[PDB]
């Protein structure tokens, strides 16, 4: 409701608390905001989950083969551990903050480059023993502390092909399956192994990633769910679409979460605001609508649904103004029309409003939508 007063989100009922029976909530976190006293308290306040936004991807935990930087990494399991909170990895493998020297062969070459039929083969378990080496250091500092992982990122393309990153040209399928063999080899059967993706729901990338891992399962391949990331908004997709997405995926006996939800203010190519302050009321009381019916979607489908996870805090801070793109008129004026005229575009350079949790760390509209029980 919009008559709900916009109090401090650290006096506010616990977001956590209310749906501790449903699902675990969770934020996506840099090290940094573990200084920060506002972040530290909205996460001891309102949160029992956590996932690195940054710090546990590839490039970040191995930049140089043989060098392991796991200090940020070990910021972020301290805080959980000390606060009670689940910990969700972030991620194992992925096509993108991933460095380079994986796919270098023994002359420094890329391994993309090789013809020679023999030279590929060996490339493909030079590639598999790095991916091994990798996993194992993560997985056994790790495996008593992190109960879910993100296996795997990305890899099903959106043209409902495998995506043909590195990893695929180099290794074909198998370093998918290798990664999640590792996973359960080192880190045994309590930790629980997941594919993570965004527009889960959107066909023909829903069913090429239902295929796969309903392949990948029958081959006894170790995985136990699905996330979906859930970069999503106000309008798109709909709830019909989601609902029938995490259905299909609990029938395979998978486990759904929600690892990177954001209902961003805008479409796709976004045309953003250039400042919170721009952006309308009415956009506010949109969203809280969006979230309220997203939900009470969640909650119905509870029991496939172990976590939801917000790709942030508040909103402040989100990736999603990376994308914030501001377009101008000939006279300089904002256009956020996605077909009106514009003669130039400012990358990145506006503000989305994602989360339940403003950037005075008050709370929402959307939070009212989602702590109550209507
Ligand atoms: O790099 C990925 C990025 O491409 C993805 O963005 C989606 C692209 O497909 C549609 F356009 C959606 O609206 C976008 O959200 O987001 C995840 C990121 O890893
Ligand atoms: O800070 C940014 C970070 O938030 C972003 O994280 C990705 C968001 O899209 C999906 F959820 C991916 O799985 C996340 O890893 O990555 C780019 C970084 O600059
Ligand atoms: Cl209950
Ligand atoms: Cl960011
Ligand atoms: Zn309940
Ligand atoms: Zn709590
Ligand atoms: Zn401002
Ligand atoms: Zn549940
Ligand atoms: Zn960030
Ligand atoms: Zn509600």
């Amino acid at each position: 409701y919009a008559k709900k007063p916009h109090i401090s989100a650290l006096n506010a009922p616990q977001l956590d608390q209310r749906y501790k029976n449903e699902f675990t909530i969770g934020a996506a976190v840099e090290p940094y905001q573990l200084q920060n006293e506002k972040d530290v308290q909205m996460l001891k306040r309102h949160f029992n989950s956590i996932v690195a936004e940054n710090v546990m991807k590839p490039i970040s935990i191995q930049p140089e083969e043989g060098k392991f930087n796991f200090e940020q990494a070990d910021r972020i399991v301290k805080f959980a551990k000390a606060n009670g909170m689940d910990i969700r990895f972030h991620t194992l493998v992925w096509h993108s903050q991933v460095p380079q020297w994986f796919f270098l062969d023994k002359e420094g070459k890329p391994m993309v480059n090789e013809t020679d039929p023999v030279k590929r083969e060996q490339n493909k378990q030079l590639l598999l023993k790095r991916l091994e080496t990798h996993i194992k250091t993560i997985v056994e500092r790790y495996k008593d502390d992190i109960k879910y992982w993100d296996v795997v990122n990305e890899v099903v393309g959106d043209d409902g092909k495998l995506r043909n990153s590195p990893w695929y040209q180099i290794a074909g399928i198998d370093y998918i399956k290798v990664a999640f063999q590792a996973a359960r080899k080192y880190g045994g059967d309590n930790i629980k192994l997941y594919m993570n993706d965004y527009n889960t729901e959107v066909e023909p990338k829903r069913t090429a990633l239902y295929n796969l891992v309903k392949q990948l399962k029958e081959e006894g391949v170790p995985i136990d769910g699905i996330g979906h990331q859930s970069h999503i908004q106000i309008g798109w997709p709909s709830e019909a679409e989601i609902e029938k997405t995490i259905n299909m995926f609990a029938a395979l006996g998978l486990d759904n979460q929600i690892t990177g939800l954001d209902v961003s203010m805008y479409g796709w190519p976004p045309r953003a605001y250039p400042t919170y302050d721009a952006i309308p009321k009415q956009k506010f009381l949109d969203q809280a609508a969006r979230y309220d019916r997203l939900f009470k979607l969640y909650e119905k489908l509870s029991d496939k649904i172990s976590n939801v996870t917000f790709w942030g805090i508040a909103d402040n801070h989100t990736w999603l103004d990376s994308r914030a793109d501001v377009y101008y008129d000939a006279n300089g004026n904002v256009v956020v029309d996605p077909n009106a005229p514009y003669a130039k575009v400012e990358k990145g350079k506006g503000k989305d409003a994602p989360f339940v949790f403003g950037p005075d760390y008050k709370v929402k509209p959307a939070y009212w939508a989602i702590i109550d029980h209507k």
